[PDB]
């Protein structure tokens, strides 16, 4: 036997990672000294990748009915949504997956008196200037391997205009009131990278941040005294669209184990 | 046999980072009107690094806080009682070298409740007063001035074994304009540990970073009740007077750290 | 004195051994070679012939990859490669009038051709994380001298000739992905057959028997 000895500068590297989504807003309602060295010196490098990206997101909602005759309501609000798809980068296809949540929500209500059969809506949520629209991007692209130790990231994403649909409430007797309209402009403000450490393993997620400014088509509430409010409701946000689309390029810089040329058994070559 | 070895190397280091608090879940309420090509480049040359684990002894101090808002007409109608994040600053002695720290507490997974004493313009209407019971998590963010927290960027594994603390509630008087006014008292929760989490933010200016020490709750005694109303003996924590007139609750333990630090 | 000199066709296939350790699924302790056997029928001179063969190696180079000592890290203590400081042995028995007159021999030699052995992919199984994969490798065999030996893979012992070979590496390079290593030359033991039942060799041999 012959044994190739190992080199002095040991190999070390990243720990296992399975990408996923970050922490997500939630809610629920009810009705009545020392140091030690693990591995010796190792070798590393810095790089700057550049690539094209396309993202697709769906909003989703939940409506529940207030226990009673049926003219009352309990809550209409946003819900985490997920999507899966595939698209071709200049080189080849890539499969991706997206999770959309929301925060900075605003809430409203209508209370047309109190009679057994009256129309009431206790919480209907809307998006406005004080709001953000997070998005998470877990991918199979070759680049995402070297995105654990990241110095910097940035993006040049352009704008998009989300528009609202129409909802019709299910009253037992009388004209059905409806909620239609609304739209908000989404723009980019930053990015966030999160890691969750469990049992010498890491679960991580990369998510974009957005800031939102208002648009012309106002959503409105029929059969009531609401004053032409701006903002996006949650009843029919996606509006009969399979999805929205955004694209751009993100420049990433990260430490990478250097696949350096020097260490190899002496004489590794085709013979002569 | 034997293998090859390299010559002189470059000097590389961390990028400047400043500690900051975590992004926090929030909601705001509104009162009604009346009653190209694909390419790569190399920025820097080969460098030197290593993996040295650290171990530290921690004591974290936290505090809750709340909001209360009342609507305009004739009183008797409280719209919102809710939690809110808070901040604290302290110096704790470790191995003979004082370390300043800052802490920020937030909550998630809340449960809501309500009580409509009646529909007349004179009655006790409470819309939202929150609680936490087996379906809620309490998040804590923690900074420092010490060395360990200087090199906590680029982490390989971070774990900790902290102890539990039981928290109780206080009482808030719903002092109306008229009549014998009612009272809310009670509160009991146990704080256990779950994972740690690192959270980084990128932008044109300097980057920000913050930790989140997750905790999980298990409900315990004593129960809580609202006097002068029918809801009774529910089990959990309210948000009117969470800290029983105490400036701080404490935790202790030891946390192990690993990171890539230059040679 | 009597003379025999007939044509021949040889077939063979390597075999590999893999052993796991640690109980977590991330660490492997050895990936090596072992002897194997093959059996076949061919028709050289208008007459059928049946046969048995074994393949072996000596002079194996041993490489290693010790990543982190932490419990979750990819460790493969030793895996073998057959670079130039090596040799190969083969043994051939057949059913024919020859090989009943092989013993008590005087002279023996051969004029065989050459072949090309290539590597194949091996997919590790980690519980979580991307899957490291070992792929590639190249080596070619060249003739050398022959001498008698006994292939006892069957219950009965046989009398058989042993053909030795010398090795020379070639272009396709073997690499372990998801690690620092790349562009190493040789032939691993992880998957040498490459989806082929067997390689093939041809030629003739001359023996003088008594």
């Amino acid at each position: 036997n012959v044994t190739i000895n190992p080199g002095p500068f040991a190999q070390t590297g990243y720990a296992p990672v399975n990408w996923g989504p970050g922490e997500i807003n939630d809610s629920t309602t009810v009705e009545p000294n020392e140091d030690i060295v693990i591995s010796k010196t190792s070798l590393w490098k810095e790089m700057q990748y550049n690539r094209d990206i396309t993202i697709r997101f769906k909003f989703a909602n939940t409506i529940i009915k207030s226990g009673g005759l049926g003219y009352k309501w309990s809550e209409i609000s946003f819900k985490p949504a997920n999507y899966q798809y595939t698209y071709t980068r200049d080189g080849e296809e890539v499969t991706a997956h997206t999770t959309c949540s929301v925060n900075g929500v605003n809430d409203f209500s209508f209370n047309g008196g109190s009679l057994p059969t009256d129309f009431v809506v206790s919480k209907f949520e809307v998006i406005k200037e004080n709001s953000y629209v997070y998005i998470d991007y877990w991918d199979d692209s070759q680049a995402f391997r070297n995105v654990v130790y990241v110095r910097s990231l940035a993006a040049n994403l352009n704008s998009v205009m989300c528009t609202g649909g129409s909802y019709n409430f299910s009253l037992p007797v009388g004209q059905w009131p409806v909620l239609t309209g609304g739209a908000v402009s989404l723009h980019s403000a930053g990015v966030t990278l999160s890691t969750q450490f469990t049992d010498f393993v890491s679960l991580n997620s990369l998510r974009f941040r957005f800031r939102l400014a208002v648009e012309e088509p106002h959503f409105k509430l029929t059969r009531t005294r609401l004053s032409r409010l701006y903002g996006l409701p949650a009843a029919n946000p996606n509006n009969g669209k399979e999805y929205y689309e955004i694209a751009g390029r993100f420049s990433l810089i990260s430490l990478v184990p250097s696949n350096h040329d020097y260490q190899t058994p002496i004489a590794n070559s085709v013979t002569v």
